[PDB]
RNA sequence: CCGCGGUUCUAUUUUGUUGGUUUUCGGAACUGAGGCCAUGAUUAAGAGGGACGGCCGGGGGCAUUCGUAUUGCGCCGCUAGAG
């Protein structure tokens, strides 16, 4: 009770941290072992007010620390991690804020379980946006 | 190729007293049974066609099935952002 379980010292509680680290934004989302129930979600867009640094490591680590103190407020100790890119037909790589948010969570008194990639990879996608001539800049 | 059967006609004869001539008279018309030919098919193209045997191949047509992705929908969670 009291915003946490009654688990003894012998066993620790495992959360799940979805790090949707794309370009232009990074999501850190802590949930239970099914993901059905959520504890906290903080993103760079709601942490920086410059509209450009939504994917910056500066805003990403601040998001990670905020969900970290909230997780400790709920007594969450261990944390399996699911890293996720944009996926689909678009980019399949994590953005800049993945490593900063990951490092911030470790250094904020949290424990780390297993990191796995849940990036959506199509067998073969639909027509990707941009035309056949690419994005001529 | 060689002889022996097997048809229709025809240059000439002179069986000089006319007549009848035998003129098969000579040769050419159609053919059956033969003999002989060393009897008679160039080779099978590092040309081609076809067959046969085991494969081989995102070759093609039809039918069936699997995969996540994307988009949309319905609940649940949570915050004011998301893009």
């Amino acid at each position: 009770i009291s915003l946490g379980p009654q688990v003894a010292e012998g066993e620790n509680v495992f959360g799940v941290c979805h790090i949707f680290a794309s370009f232009n934004d990074t999501f850190v989302h802590v949930t239970d072992l099914s993901g059905k129930e959520t504890i906290c979600r903080v993103t760079g867009g709601m942490k920086v007010k410059a509209d450009r640094d939504e994917s910056s490591p500066y805003a990403a680590m601040l998001a990670a620390q905020d969900v970290a103190q909230r997780c400790k407020e709920l007594g969450i100790t261990a944390l399996h991690i699911k890293l996720r890119a944009t996926g689909g037909n678009r980019t399949k790589t994590p953005g800049p804020g993945a490593q900063s948010a990951l490092r911030a969570l470790a250094r904020s008194g949290m424990k780390i379980g297993r990191i796995e990639d849940v990036t959506p990879i199509p067998s073969d996608s639909t027509r990707r946006k941009g035309g056949r001539r690419g994005r001529r800049l």
